[PDB]
């Protein structure tokens, strides 16, 4: 029986936001107890699962370099296996992988938008779930494929239902957030509620967990199709409307997912991820 108070210590952190209202924590850098997790983990055996799309030339960009970092500092110490979603088979760049480390691909159907390419992972994600995921790992994370890992990304980020904060945003009010704010949509989020900004780039649980934010999600895009509409950051916009109805049970601070373009400031104290540079006009078909 795992107790917050065993691998967490707000406290290390005094200038930054630990805890929500509903009392999950806020995993900061030098917050956490990673040994104390790593020998519980241990003990029951665990395997986390990573699912990562590229589609097009998400793959030639920034498919190798994303694995490669992930083999490196994704979950180290306990087996991990990365799901790849590409529409080219031919075009995976297989690289070599670790101790504990192994994969599987799967050949999807190249959405013609690139929004809609994005937004169908909730779909694909979901329908792997029931397949085989649930199965075969006992967290599961979700992530873009255009970030590189840059240190320990490790048990410390393992929940029910994990959530990230937006790099951008973490220390902004709720009504400076970018929730859709159209009533026409499923997405919609009115000024006056939302406790954060979450990133759609990182998420996670349990399988049960992600099974079903990824289903509520869909469930939304499909709907807002049929309304004639679509979220302003698509599945982003989805995502938070998920997390506000649905608390996550932890979420990582902007350390986990960090935007070098901001610089480094004093509250990102290790950079765990990295956005890559956007380069829409080579990876991006349409507007
Ligand atoms: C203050 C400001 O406008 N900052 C923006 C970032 O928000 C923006 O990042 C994008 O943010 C949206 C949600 O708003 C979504 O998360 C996108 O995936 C993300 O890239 C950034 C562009 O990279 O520019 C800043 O100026
Ligand atoms: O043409 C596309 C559009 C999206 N994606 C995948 O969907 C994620 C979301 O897209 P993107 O990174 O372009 O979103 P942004 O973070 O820039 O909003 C990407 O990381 C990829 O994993 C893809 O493979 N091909
Ligand atoms: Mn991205």
């Amino acid at each position: 029986k795992l107790k917050l108070s065993d691998w967490f210590n707000p406290f290390k952190r005094p200038e930054v936001v630990t805890m929500t209202k509903w009392k999950a924590p806020v995993v900061w850098e030098g917050t956490y107890n990673r040994a104390v997790l790593d020998n519980y983990y241990a003990k029951q055996k665990i395997t986390v699962g990573l699912t990562v799309f590229a589609v097009g030339r998400y793959i030639e960009h920034y498919l190798e370099e994303f694995l490669t970092s992930a083999n490196k500092h994704f979950m180290v110490g306990h087996p991990v296996i990365f799901y790849i979603m590409v529409d080219d088979v031919s075009r995976m760049p297989l690289i070599e992988l670790g101790p504990l480390r192994s994969f599987k691909v799967f050949k999807i159907k190249p959405e013609k938008r690139w929004q809609d390419i994005s937004m169908m992972r909730m779909k694909t994600i979901g329908e792997h779930i029931v397949a085989h995921i649930q199965h075969e790992v006992d967290f599961l994370f979700c992530m873009d494929v255009d970030q590189v890992f840059q240190d320990k990304f490790g048990v410390e980020t393992l929940g029910e239902s994990v959530a990230q904060l937006q790099a951008w945003w973490y220390k902004a009010d709720p009504n400076d957030f970018t929730y859709e704010r159209r009533k026409e949509s499923a997405a919609y989020i009115p000024f006056g509620e939302g406790d954060f900004y979450y990133h759609a780039a990182i998420f996670g649980g349990t399988p049960t967990q992600v099974l079903n934010i990824t289903q509520e999600c869909f469930k939304g895009i499909l709907k807002d199709k049929k309304n004639d509409i679509e979220a302003q950051y698509h599945d982003e916009s989805h995502l938070n409307k998920y997390f506000l109805l649905n608390k996550p049970t932890k979420i990582l601070s902007p350390e986990y997912c960090w935007d070098y373009h901001i610089g480094l400031p004093a509250d990102i104290k290790l950079v765990k991820m990295s956005w890559q540079t956007k380069e829409y006009n080579v990876v991006r078909n349409n507007v």
